[PDB]
């Protein structure tokens, strides 16, 4: 059986980052990454790609070019995890054993749980910044928008980047004003949630924008169907089960329902919900001590962002090194996460918070204000630091910056 | 192999729907896929764990509830391919269907709690949710000398959201009946922030909680059993990372629950793994010849046999009108019922709908503890279950509610 000291499932943000970190700790030849996609994506830039401000192609690199050099790339899907036997199966009918397992499988997109998707995306006027196949369709829908409803959704599931479904709404609103068709757009956010954002400071700041820019937010409204040929969307009222609503759109941005990766859903490593069942402070698996999880696939109760991945990777690096010495991990994850809320083509509200859902801002100024500096940071600095620093394992979140800024 | 109507699951919903469908398409045209040689009337397990009923009476051979002529395929569904109108079993058969009813129930995941289910081999710990452990609840009640009696509620959806609480009230009564109430610290550690989802019954239970000196710790979720050391580990869902190791003299575990594994990844599931059905008609949202009933569905109401009965009424009409190329007009209202056993002789009969507002069958106030409702729960409902519901003649008590008004 193929064997690696450190086996990393998923070659995404978390998996590459931990592979680079683990390469430095155990040597590259003892690390393998299981990843089926030929292409690795800096997904946060898809917000700006859907708004026409960045190019799709710049958002991706070949997976081979982000594999830490010398680490083995197993180009395959994990199809089963047998942690009791310290091994996994791949869809190449190979079994791979490990001494340590890092699970970074991300979150799965379930567009097909909406009736009418993904077939509907073959039609104009509908996009989704969440898929490489559909984010440019967001932008085309935004360009071709003449008049009517512009509808942005948020599903009844966990989600990666809970801000992205409204980032594209603010961007669309700014685009309508830039091109003089704001008058002709009724902009609706139908979210499954009961609040616009889960942290009070930034929720209030977004509320001001919603009022100030005549945005409509319908809470507890969940998209369940797209009739893309008729340019109609069906939303269910989660507060009144059985009640639905058919609304016409001139533009629809769909945030798909998301779920644990199918292979994790039924796995012993998952909790009952399907997420990788890890210690919420050390990211060590609760039942399999040589198993670790990072990022969207875990049950860490914080927002599912790449920023959380970065902070998590610093913690998990310490956790695994301590576990290898057969010691007890002492460095705790605080739930650090960040949501750079793009509120226009040149403004970001930089939401940063922790497990308590209270602000944990990096910079000495008030990040609840729409800032140019934070837009530039999100649009131009963060991709660079992602490719050249985070993926090389040299970025563990901005906590040191926060502590250095508080002198 | 082909059946006009294939029923997945030979539990409450499956047998009920197979009986109704037998009457509509003929026994020879219905099949039930069900691995278990025994069919259980699970609601009595609450009373079995309190020693007031017996496990043997809870179960009958599955063969004796399969409606005569309906084919019993003794296997596990291992895959659903609704685009091809077929399922696969663990006998590596394909079974095709014209119409599919999914009644796979809810899955118990004791093994998501570190230390379970191995820790059940040790005394002082039971669970009313499993035929393997409900008698262990009762022995833990009997062997209790002194300390904490801990009753849990997990951070998942569950069937019978009241049962984890019921056995707490029964345990309290058992402690008073045998004189050891003074020596029992009785704690309900629930992942929820409320004792019950319907305010009328929540407040009734709140009074019982205060009056009987019960402790409720909200947002506390069992993550680990150290059964040899008699310790339970809870995570504080309000402060991630924070846990608490509590000593117990008795632990009743309500396991984490989840959609059955085969549905979790299936095309018929919504994103969370529940069968994605129309909330009023129980027709699948995306596969018009698929239907769901009971715990395995995403119907946003409590997962109870009572809900199943009311849903079987609606789903019967739904499938009939679909087979007749009609559009469905009869709408499920989310009716469900929780017979909250609050003692060995009292029940608060919670009945409510999708609005989580009371929808009581009887003319009197059911938020009061009542001997009549206990007798209904303990003696009438099992009889109506075996001899009416599983034969297709019980569609919930809505006609009773309207005849009583
Ligand atoms: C539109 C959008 C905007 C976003 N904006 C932001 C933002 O502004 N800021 C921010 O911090 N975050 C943002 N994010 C979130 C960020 O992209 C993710 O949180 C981050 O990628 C999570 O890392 P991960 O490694 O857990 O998942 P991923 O990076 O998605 O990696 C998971 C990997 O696992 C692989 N995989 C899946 N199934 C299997 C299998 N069975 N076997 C093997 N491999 C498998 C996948 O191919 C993928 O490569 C955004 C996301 C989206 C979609
Ligand atoms: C302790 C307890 C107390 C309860 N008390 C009450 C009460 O007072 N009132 C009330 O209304 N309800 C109560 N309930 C709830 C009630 O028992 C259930 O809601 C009811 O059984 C749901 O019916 P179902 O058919 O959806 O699932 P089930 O009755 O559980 O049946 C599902 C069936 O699917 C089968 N199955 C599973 N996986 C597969 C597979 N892969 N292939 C094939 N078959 C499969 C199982 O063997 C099972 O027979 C209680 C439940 C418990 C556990
Ligand atoms: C229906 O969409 C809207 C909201 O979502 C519920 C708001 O919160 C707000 C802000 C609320 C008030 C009362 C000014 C506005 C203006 C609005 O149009
Ligand atoms: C691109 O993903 C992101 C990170 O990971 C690379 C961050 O660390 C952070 C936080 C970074 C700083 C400089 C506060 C943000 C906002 C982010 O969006
Ligand atoms: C540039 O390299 C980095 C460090 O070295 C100075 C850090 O300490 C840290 C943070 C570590 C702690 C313990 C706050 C990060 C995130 C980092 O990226
Ligand atoms: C066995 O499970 C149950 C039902 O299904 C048969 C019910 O219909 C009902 C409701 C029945 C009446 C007469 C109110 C209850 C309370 C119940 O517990
Ligand atoms: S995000
Ligand atoms: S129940």
């Amino acid at each position: 059986m193929n064997h690696y000291e450190v086996l990393v499932l998923g070659g995404g943000s978390g998996g590459i980052t931990m592979a680079a970190r683990m390469k430095r700790k155990v040597g590259a030849e003892n690390v393998a990454i299981v990843e089926p996609s030929e292409r690795h994506f800096y997904q946060p830039i898809w917000t700006l790609v859907g708004a026409g401000a960045k190019q799709l192609s710049s958002s991706g690199r070949p997976t081979a070019s982000v594999i830490p050099s010398g680490v083995e790339w197993i180009k395959a899907r994990v199809t089963e995890l047998n942690p009791d036997k310290n091994c996994i199966h791949t869809d190449d009918d190979e079994k791979i054993s490990y001494r340590y397992l890092i699970i970074a499988l991300g979150i799965q997109l379930d567009y097909e749980k909406i009736k009418g998707l993904p077939e509907g995306f073959a039609h104009p006027k509908i996009g989704s910044n969440y898929s490489v196949k559909t984010v440019e369709k967001t932008w085309k829908a935004l360009q071709d928008f003449k008049e009517g409803n512009a509808i942005f959704t948020f599903p009844n599931t966990p989600v990666k980047c809970a801000g992205a479904p409204q980032k594209i709404m603010y961007l669309s609103e700014a685009y309508f004003r830039k091109t003089g068709k704001r008058s002709k757009a009724n902009i609706i956010f139908n979210t499954s949630l009961g609040a616009i954002f889960g942290v009070k400071k930034y929720a209030d700041a977004l509320q001001e924008i919603i009022q100030e820019r005549n945005l409509t937010v319908n809470y507890k409204k969940n998209l369940i169907e797209v009739r893309a040929d008729k340019q109609e969307a069906v939303f269910e009222n989660l507060d009144k089960p059985g009640e639905t609503q058919v609304i016409s759109y001139e533009m629809l941005h769909v945030t798909p329902p998301m779920s644990p990766p199918d292979v994790l859903k039924t796995s012993p490593v998952a909790d009952a919900a399907g997420w990788v069942d890890v210690d919420k402070e050390t990211l060590q698996h609760r039942r399999y001590p040589n198993v670790f999880g990072i990022g969207d696939c875990t049950n860490l109760p914080t927002s599912k962002t790449a920023a959380a991945v970065a902070a998590q990777s610093g913690i998990l690096d310490r956790t695994i090194s301590v576990i290898m010495k057969n010691q007890t991990p002492t460095k705790k994850y605080d739930g650090y996460t960040s949501c750079p809320l793009v509120t226009g083509y040149n403004r970001v509200i930089l939401a940063e918070f922790d497990y308590k859902a209270e602000p944990l801002e990096t910079f000495p100024f008030d990040q609840s204000k729409e800032r140019l500096s934070m837009y530039l940071m999100k649009a131009d600095l963060m991709p660079f630091l992602y490719w050249n620093m985070m993926l090389r394992g040299y970025w563990g979140g901005p906590a040191f910056l926060r502590k250095l800024f508080h002198l």
